[PDB]
């Protein structure tokens, strides 16, 4: 319905390394938290499988070819098409697979970039701010439990008009 991304990646879209995260940022899942938060989540069967189960106090929905997946507090889906018929605001969680079928279908995206360059085998599709416009762009707070500099951002596509 409303439709967003959300997601971390650093300065060269990794993502994601050995089905985990690269990096270690209390912030970031705090931030997750608070954006989620009585909406819902969409994500692939190796995103669900990293975090083993459902997150609280969402809709969690899980995108799998396997008939057999039925786990308790998770609703499952079985097709991209599936996700258009979600209510509410639905967030694109993850993970490589998802965010490159869904990339030119949301309106928006909160994207966490992690200033630093990690060792990953995902990544997030390659995109241009020429086509997405900063409705807000704020620094992280460095500290003790934080110490990878980190921005996030809210995206929305831009409009093609003629100029
Ligand atoms: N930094 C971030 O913000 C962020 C966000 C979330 C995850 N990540 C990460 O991303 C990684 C995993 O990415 P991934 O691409 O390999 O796996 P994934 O997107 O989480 O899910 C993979 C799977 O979802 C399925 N799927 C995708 N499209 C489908 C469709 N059209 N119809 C039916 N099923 C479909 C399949 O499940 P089946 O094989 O069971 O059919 C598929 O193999 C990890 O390393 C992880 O830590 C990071
Ligand atoms: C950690 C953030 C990763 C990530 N970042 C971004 N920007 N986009 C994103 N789309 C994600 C996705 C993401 C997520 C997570 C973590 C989820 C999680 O542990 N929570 N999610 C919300 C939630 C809701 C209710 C109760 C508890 C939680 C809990 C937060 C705590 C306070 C403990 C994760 O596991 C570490 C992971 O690994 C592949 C990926």
């Amino acid at each position: 319905m409303t439709l967003s991304i959300l997601v971390a990646h650093d300065l060269q879209r990794v993502i994601g390394f050995e089905n985990q995260l690269p990096w270690h940022l209390p912030n970031d899942l705090k931030h997750v938290k608070k954006l989620s938060t009585g909406h819902t989540l969409v994500m692939g069967r190796k995103t669900f499988e990293s975090i083993g189960k459902p997150l609280p106090n969402r809709r969690n929905v899980v995108l799998t070819s396997d008939t057999s997946f039925n786990v308790e507090g998770v609703d499952v889906i079985h097709s991209i098409e599936d996700i258009y018929q979600l209510p509410g605001h639905v967030f694109i969680f993850g993970g490589q697979t998802l965010f490159e079928e869904m990339i030119d279908k949301v309106d928006d995206m909160y994207i966490t970039v992690i200033e630093g360059k990690f060792r990953g085998d995902t990544f997030f599709p390659p995109y241009t701010f020429e086509d997405w416009e900063v409705a807000s762009s704020v620094e992280g707070k460095l500290d003790e439990k934080n110490t990878i500099p980190h921005t996030f951002l809210h995206l929305i596509r831009k409009k093609l008009v003629p100029r």
